[PDB]
C-alpha cells in the first residue's frame, strides 16, 4: 500500500493527490539552476507544492540537495522549497541542505506549512543564502531599510494545529529559523535550532572597507550608530511567533494573528530569541526547553515558561515585552554558560507589566559584575538605546512575585512597587520602588 519512487520528477504527480502513501527511495537528489524552467522539473514555486490531504510522505534516508542559484531562476518573487497546503499529512525524515550562498532575487523560505493538522517530523533543514548576511536585523527587516534585504527563513507555519516535530534546523541564512503567522494551535516539539553570532564589534571592525555597513556609516535602523559591546544573531528569531499574516485552509483565505502556540522539549542556539510568543493571542505555553547564547531567553508575554533553561552569555534570559504584559508565570533556569560572557545588556532579565509569578534558579557562583535582575528600569538592550522602541523598555513593574533562587543580584527601580522579592540573599538586592518587601528563605 506505499508506493516508492526513485525519482524527484515521479514523486512530484503524487503531490497534488489525496489519500496516497509515498516513499521516495533512499539516495541523493540534486536540484540545479538547469533544473527550473519552462521545458524542466520545477516549472513553478514553490518547487515542492503539497496540495493533497490525507497523505504520508516518507524521506527517510532521503538527502536533498538545493542549489541556492534556484532562488534566484523565478525573477522577482518569492521562492519556497515546500510548501503544504493539503489538510492531515504526514511529512517525515527527509534531509534538505541549502548548496552555496546565493540570495535569492527577492526572498525565500524553505518550508511554508498552511492547510490544518499537517505533520512534519525528523526533518534536517541547513539553510544558506541571503543578503546582507553578517548584521541580523541591525540595518532592517522590513519596509525603511538602510541596506536593502532579499531575506531566506526556514520553516513558516501557519494554517491550523499544525506541528513541527523532532526536527534539526541550522540556519546559515539571514532570515527567521522557525516563525509563526496567522497560525492557530501550532506545536513546534523536540527541535533543535541553531544559528550563529557575531559581534557589533566585528561588524564596526569593517570601517573604511567600503561594506555595506561601512556604507552607511553603521547607522541602524533603530536610530543610532551600531553600539559596541554586544554579541548578535546573524538570524531574525529561534522561535517567533507575529500578531499578523495570512493562511489558506480548504481554499479559503485567512488573515489573522498566531493564536495558542505551544513550545516542547526544544533546544535553540545562537539565535536573536530562543521563544518569543508576546504578539501571538490565546494561551501560551513553553516547557523543557533549552536556550543557549542567544540574544534572548524567553519573552512569551503571558502565559506559562514550566521547566526551561537559558543562560546568560549575550543576553536576558527573560525579558517582558511591554508593560501591558500581565500573568507571565514562568520557572527558568540560568543555565552555566556554553562560552565567555559577552552580554551587553547589562541584565540577566528585565521584568514588568503586572501580577507576574516568576522563579528563577541557578548553580552559578561567579556572577558577572554588570549582570542583575531588573524590575523597571532603563534596559541597556541593543534595540532600546536612546527612545528606540520606547514601549520595550523604561516601563513600570506591579503587584508581581519574583523568586530569586539564584545568586545574582536584583535592582528594583523607582517604577516598581508591590513586588515580593524572595532570595537566597537579601543583601544583593537593590530597592528604590514602593511597598516591596524582601524576605530570605
Amino acid at each position: 500500500q506505499t508506493t516508492t519512487v526513485y525519482s524527484l520528477e515521479d514523486l512530484l504527480p503524487y503531490l497534488k493527490q489525496d489519500n496516497v502513501d509515498v516513499k521516495l527511495a533512499p539516495g541523493t537528489y540534486n536540484v540545479n539552476g538547469f533544473d527550473v524552467g519552462e521545458d524542466r522539473l520545477f516549472s513553478t514555486t514553490p518547487l515542492f507544492l503539497f496540495e493533497g490531504s490525507n497523505s504520508t510522505y516518507d524521506f527517510t534516508d532521503v538527502k536533498l540537495n538545493i542549489n541556492t542559484v534556484v532562488l534566484t531562476k523565478f525573477g522577482n518573487n518569492e521562492v519556497n522549497e515546500i510548501q503544504i497546503l493539503g489538510n492531515n499529512n504526514v511529512l517525515k525524515n527527509l534531509k534538505l541542505e541549502d548548496i552555496g550562498t546565493t540570495a535569492p532575487s527577492n526572498r525565500a523560505q524553505s518550508i511554508v506549512i498552511d492547510g490544518r493538522d499537517n505533520r512534519i517530523e525528523g526533518f534536517h533543514l541547513t539553510i544558506r543564502g541571503s543578503y546582507p548576511y553578517g548584521y541580523g536585523a541591525a540595518f532592517g527587516k522590513g519596509g525603511g531599510s538602510v541596506i536593502n534585504h532579499r531575506k531566506h527563513s526556514g520553516v513558516l507555519i501557519r494554517g491550523l494545529r499544525n506541528h513541527l516535530k523532532d526536527c534539526t534546523i541550522i540556519s546559515r541564512s539571514y532570515g527567521h529559523i522557525v516563525f509563526m503567522q496567522a497560525a492557530s494551535y501550532p506545536t513546534v516539539e523536540g527541535c533543535y535550532i541553531e544559528g550563529e553570532m557575531r559581534s557589533t564589534d566585528d561588524m564596526l571592525a569593517e570601517e573604511g572597507t567600503g561594506s555595506p555597513a561601512d556604507k552607511v556609516d553603521f547607522m541602524t535602523v533603530w536610530g543610532y550608530k551600531l553600539p559596541a559591546g554586544y554579541m548578535m544573531s546573524l538570524q531574525e528569531g529561534g522561535i517567533r511567533a507575529y500578531n499578523a499574516g495570512t493562511t489558506y485552509i480548504d481554499g479559503v483565505e485567512i488573515q489573522r494573528a498566531t493564536d495558542n502556540p505551544t513550545v516542547l522539549n526544544c533546544t535553540i542556539k545562537n539565535a536573536r530569541t530562543g521563544v518569543t510568543l508576546a504578539h501571538a493571542n490565546g494561551t501560551k505555553y513553553v516547557e523543557g526547553c533549552t536556550v543557549l547564547g542567544c540574544e534572548n531567553g524567553y519573552s512569551i508575554g503571558s502565559g506559562t515558561v514550566v521547566n526551561c533553561g537559558a543562560d546568560a552569555i549575550y543576553g536576558p534570559v527573560f525579558k517582558n515585552t511591554y508593560g501591558s504584559d500581565k500573568g507571565y508565570n514562568a520557572d527558568i533556569t540560568i543555565l552555566p554558560p556554553s562560552d565567555a560572557y559577552y552580554n551587553g545588556h547589562d541584565a540577566v532579565a528585565y521584568i514588568g507589566g503586572s501580577n507576574h509569578n516568576l522563579t528563577f534558579r541557578s548553580e552559578i557562583t561567579e556572577i558577572p559584575s554588570n549582570l542583575k535582575i531588573m524590575v523597571s528600569g532603563d534596559l541597556q538592550g541593543l534595540r532600546v538605546l536612546h527612545g528606540s522602541n520606547p514601549s520595550q523598555n523604561n516601563f513600570a513593574g506591579t503587584n508581581i512575585v519574583l523568586r530569586n533562587l539564584t545568586n545574582f543580584p536584583v535592582d528594583l527601580h523607582s517604577d516598581s512597587s508591590n513586588i515580593t522579592v524572595t532570595s537566597c540573599d537579601t543583601d544583593n538586592i537593590t530597592d528604590n520602588g514602593t511597598n516591596n518587601s524582601i524576605e530570605a528563605i
